[PDB]
């Protein structure tokens, strides 16, 4: 009578599934892929040979018969069933939606393929970077800011140009001191910055591939010759699993509206966690884990008739690695410097925590 189905095996998804498995609660983890992607380290995996294999963790090794690789094509609310591509249909007592977001490669990887192929896709990316003396990164958000730093740190000899449509880099919710230091760190590293300029000829450019000559154009008339184009232009909420069933309760972004208990609006046994939840905080893997703690607890609490926890977001903690040897950010809304970020994030990129959570050892 009690059985939880988790749609999405990302940071929030594996956190919910790791908890219920340790509690021996009957659950089912569903992901279209066979491996969890530690995408927080995906940019480093685009620049360091042999590193990508540490960013994919097989679901079945951890969850065994409690994991199901499948594409969720819909959710049957009346019969309380999750509908899979291929006909499989999973009954649930409670449902956690952890579908996350999609984005341009290499920052995100949301294709159904073999772990070997996924790893190879990043190794190919590394070879493209290594071949390119001139590299352009499009999008000066928190992602492309790290992408530019990673390349210039691993390959100081390369000419790296970051093109950003705004006057300042990284998220607007960050302290001005943090955003200014991100700019300064990139400048001290030798990165060329093109601020307040939007790349205007994107749809004609070859992506993630070395070329002898690529002509990059901006809306201000600037033209940048390059060997390689990398996109860090933003993400989109992945609503493919629930868009039809929860149409009326979606935010403008495709995320699901929720109360403080992270229950999806108009429901008591359906929860949304991570990027696909319409919380006002920045889309963070770290926050997806906190959402998962509240979700699994409130399922157990709703069953045990006990009180329900709530999501009260404190001051923003946000760390920007600036290559493996530098960094800047904030903790509870206060500036923190290189020594802090370098040991907390830049060095390992939280890779070891996912492997520890998944009860596996990286290859
Ligand atoms: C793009 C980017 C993001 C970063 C980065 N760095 C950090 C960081 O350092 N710290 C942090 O907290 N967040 C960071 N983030 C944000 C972080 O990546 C996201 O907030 C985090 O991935 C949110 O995780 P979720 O659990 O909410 O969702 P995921 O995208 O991780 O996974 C979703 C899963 O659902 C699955 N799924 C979706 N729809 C499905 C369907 N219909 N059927 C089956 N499976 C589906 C997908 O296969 C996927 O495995 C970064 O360097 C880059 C380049
Ligand atoms: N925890 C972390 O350290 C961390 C690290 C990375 C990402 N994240 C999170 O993950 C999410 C995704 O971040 P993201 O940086 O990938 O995307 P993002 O935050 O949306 O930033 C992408 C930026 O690229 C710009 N852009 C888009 N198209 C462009 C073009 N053709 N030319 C020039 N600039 C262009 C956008 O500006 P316009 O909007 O003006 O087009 C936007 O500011 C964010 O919410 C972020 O909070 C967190
Ligand atoms: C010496 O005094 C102190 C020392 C340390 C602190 N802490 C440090 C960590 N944060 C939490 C954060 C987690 N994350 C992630 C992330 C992404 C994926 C995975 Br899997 C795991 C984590 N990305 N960014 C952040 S912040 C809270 C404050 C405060 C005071």
């Amino acid at each position: 009578a009690l059985h939880v189905v988790i749609v999405g095996g990302g940071f929030g998804g594996i956190a919910a599934a790791s908890q219920l498995q340790a509690l021996n609660v009957p659950f089912m983890l569903v992901d279209m892929k066979d491996s969890f992607h530690h995408n927080v380290a995906a940019l480093r995996a685009s620049v360091e040979t042999g590193f990508a294999k540490k960013t994919f963790i097989s679901y079945s090794v951890t969850f065994k018969d409690n994991f199901r690789q499948g594409l969720v094509v819909g959710i049957d609310l009346k019969n309380q069933m999750v509908l899979l591509q291929g006909g499989e249909a999973l009954p649930f007592s409670h449902l956690i939606l952890a579908t996350g977001s999609t984005g341009p490669f290499p920052g995100k990887f949301n294709e159904v393929s073999s772990q070997q192929a996924a790893i190879q896709a990043y190794e190919d990316m590394v070879r493209q970077v290594q071949r390119s003396r001139f590299i352009v990164v499009v999008g000066g958000g928190s992602a492309g800011v790290e992408m530019a730093a990673e390349i210039k740190t691993e390959y100081p000899e390369k000419e790296v140009t970051l093109i950003h449509s705004q006057v300042a880099l990284a998220d607007k919710e960050l302290l001005p001191s943090v955003r200014q230091e991100v700019k300064e760190i990139l400048l001290r590293k030798g990165v060329q910055l093109l601020l307040s300029e939007r790349v205007s000829n994107l749809e004609e450019l070859p992506l993630n591939e070395y070329r002898e000559y690529i002509k990059v154009q901006t809306d201000k008339g600037t033209e940048v010759a390059t060997n390689l184009v990398i996109l860090c232009t933003g993400i989109k909420i992945n609503s493919s699993a629930y868009r039809k069933a929860f149409e009326s309760r979606l935010a403008s972004s495709g995320a699901l509206r929720v109360n403080e208990h992270l229950q999806v609006e108009g429901h008591s046994n359906v929860y949304a966690i991570g990027d696909c939840a319409d919380v006002r905080t920045p889309k963070m893997a770290y926050l997806a884990g906190l959402h998962a703690n509240i979700a699994v607890a409130n399922i157990v609490n709703s069953v045990k008739q006990r009180p329900l926890q709530a999501y009260k977001p404190g001051a923003l903690t946000f760390l920007l690695s600036m290559g493996r040897n530098d960094g800047v950010g904030q903790i509870s809304g206060f500036y923190v410097g290189r020594l802090m970020v370098r040991l907390t994030k830049s060095r390992d990129l939280f890779v070891s925590t996912s492997w520890k959570t998944m009860r596996q050892s990286p290859p």
